[PDB]
């Protein structure tokens, strides 16, 4: 027991902590504030995340710690658990002081500048392509099964096609939600409530249809290649500069939407999809040194690792309706969604051929490793089929990918709209 | 070629640039979240420029303050001289006091500054080195008094407004968490108190490395494992510590007398109370550590971009600078001195010595100061007594400061 560590505390200590949350909820003594929040987030959070952590089937397949957090967290609203200033406490940090847009903005920075000059201009030329056509195929499967069960194209694109190719919760869910209802108008916990659950269902067909295509792939050894996709030949400072780009770059990418190119024509672009398009050129720009993209990535995983635990709490607060999230475990969602998937696999097995890789490999990478939640995904995915080697192609996918599902979705929606 | 090599805030010219283009266009275009993002956004960059510029200058740099002078100064004559938009006001205000940002920082300083310390060196140094401190800080007073009744200025600004914040660690430290007392317990605005704080402050601060030299003539004539998770939960700790202090001051102990404990106080003895029963692992108790580091050294000039927006009157500054001032000031430092050397004397350390650290290197600018004081006498080897006195010590003079701040109101 004392040595069980909950978010690295033991036992004793997160007792400390515990028997403090609990001193404030009593005496319902707590500022409404940065404080008084992160110090509620941190510690529920702590306790429900090693919770969502240690489950083995839910850990696995459902999300884990963040979903386990999200769903108690709205749970707690719902029954009425937590106090209208702990509920207060949550949102301004949340919403007013606004932590969940430097939460994405710093996110989106280290996912983008981390990734090499040359890897990324390389990238693009081949790689990337391959992930638009297997968008383009998701999205046509989509449609497909949508119109055959009676669903319109938006709700398709927008609820399953879109947040299904994002780059999970925190990366696509969360931050599709919030540009969900800066262009429609609709609330956030709507959107997310639906959006997460199909996502999750594709997670669990992600890497069931991986170890499908490995099985199809060493019975007809001309598609896959031996798991190689193509075909032929710091300190603190680093740290800190990265959340000054963070911000920085979000502020830019803030006066752009509002004043300077408010739309490219009636569609109007989001910030966050500016920022990504943004950040990225700040990146073949070359204007970061290696150390301070590398800054922006230690950030990024500070953010990711620690952090991430805080904002699903607030994430079940504000963006989480448990009852769409229950009305969207539908039987029928789970054919759609799984299709879906199936678009992926063949439009990137497809683009992957045209670009030169081999089919099966490229369906996988560009494929199933865009359909999955982000980054704990690839892991998953890459594991049920061989090809755990190809973990670098499957980041380029969950973190550039995720960050062209976003544009693609400021543009969608607002189009759609 | 040689100037792209040049770095501010750690950023090439080249890449401040960028940063500094983006500040100016939602300058210009007047487009701005006034939220953290929008706020930090700014503060980092206006920060980072003339953070360099109070860093590169010589007189300033050593003498001043540096850095953080420069900013909360450059800052504060930006809203003065009507340089930052209302918007901007709005954003850099939302992140120090509705975000709350502030709070924040002091309680990830207070956290880090006392669970850093070890253990053993806490309860050992409490017997022998803290009431030496304490010695100093009653000499600090009592010279205070004195001169001040000579000078016809009451009791009550003397211990408010020159010794507290004089004893006090330095401006982010001392100056800062103290406007915040304060303005928690009399009511009167904390930039009329930070403004006059922070100059005598000052003054005392270059008296002190002054007088280090003149008893160094007087002395010769007569685990290191690291995690982000450690670093984490220094920030569950420092909001954690924070909370407790918080629900003590509002509900459970609202005041020990007629005397209101202020919840910063609290948090002091909370987290040293939280150091001696070692809850706390040495890689947590540094991890803590490291959180300090980050915000001191990365976020400092952010936070003092607001502290010039929210703190700071340039007005009361000017005012202060009373060559009246000059002289309270420097006998306050004596009264240190001779507070610490009798109270070492008395605890069996030599007396300069002791004078030296637990003396001067209290009045001085916190930890910046003990470097400069140590190098004026050649005390070098004991910096890390001196940051015991600007960590503890300054711990110390906040807990003393809700006290007195209570009990003279
Ligand atoms: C027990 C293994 C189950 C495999 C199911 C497919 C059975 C064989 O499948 C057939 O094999 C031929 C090769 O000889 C191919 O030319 C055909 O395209 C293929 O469909
Ligand atoms: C409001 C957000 C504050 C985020 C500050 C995080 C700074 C963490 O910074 C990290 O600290 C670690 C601990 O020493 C080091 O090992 C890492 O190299 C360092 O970058
Ligand atoms: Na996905
Ligand atoms: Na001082």
């Amino acid at each position: 027991l004392l040595g069980f560590k909950i978010f690295g505390m033991p036992l004793p200590l997160y007792a400390f902590a515990l028997i403090t949350l609990l001193l404030s909820h009593f005496y319902n003594a707590l500022p409404t504030d940065i404080v008084g929040g992160f110090a509620i987030m941190f510690i529920i959070g702590a306790i429900f995340g090693e919770i969502g952590k240690r489950l083995p089937i839910f850990n696995k397949y459902i999300g884990g710690a963040p979903v386990m957090i999200f769903l108690v967290a709205a749970y707690f609203v719902y029954a009425g658990i937590f106090t209208q200033k702990e509920i207060d406490a949550i949102s301004n940090v949340m919403d007013k002081s606004n932590f969940l847009n430097l939460f994405i903005a710093v996110l989106i920075t280290g996912a983008i500048l981390s990734v090499n000059r040359r890897l990324l201009l390389k990238s693009l030329l081949g790689y990337i392509p391959t992930i638009l056509m297997g968008i383009v195929g998701a999205s046509i499967f989509g449609i497909a099964i949508g119109l055959v069960f009676g669903i319109p194209v938006d709700r398709i694109m927008m609820l399953y096609v879109l947040p299904i190719m994002g780059g999970g919760n925190g990366a696509g869910a969360v931050p599709l939600s919030e540009i969900y209802h800066s262009v429609t108008g609709r609330s956030r916990e709507e959107y997310y409530s639906t959006a997460i659950a199909i996502l999750t269902i594709a997670n669990i067909f992600a890497i069931v249809f991986a170890a499908v295509l490995d099985i199809i792939g060493k019975k007809h050894t001309w598609l896959s290649g031996e798991g190689e996709l193509v075909r032929k030949a710091i300190t603190h400072r680093e740290t800190a500069v990265g959340l000054v780009l963070s911000t920085t770059c979000f502020l830019l990418a803030y006066v752009v939407a509002k004043k300077i190119l408010p739309s490219i024509g009636g569609v109007a672009i989001h910030y966050f999809a500016w920022m990504v398009l943004i950040v990225a050129a700040l990146n073949a720009s070359g204007l970061c040194s290696p150390e301070i993209k590398a800054g922006a990535k230690r950030l990024s995983d500070f953010f990711s690792k620690q952090l991430l635990w805080v904002l699903m709490v607030g994430v079940g607060v504000c963006y989480t309706d448990l009852q769409e999230i229950i009305n969207a475990i539908t039987f029928a969602n789970v054919v759609i969604a799984a299709i879906i998937v199936i678009g992926a696999v063949l439009g990137a097995a497809i683009g992957g051929w045209l670009m030169g890789f081999f089919p099966i490999e490229s369906a996988i990478t560009a494929g199933l490793c865009m359909a999955n939640r982000g980054g704990s995904g690839d892991l998953e995915v890459l594991s049920a089929c061989n090809r755990m080697n190809l973990i670098s192609y499957a980041q380029i996918s969950s973190r550039l990918g995720g960050g062209i599902v976003l544009v693609i979705a400021s543009i969608v929606f607002g189009m759609m709209i």
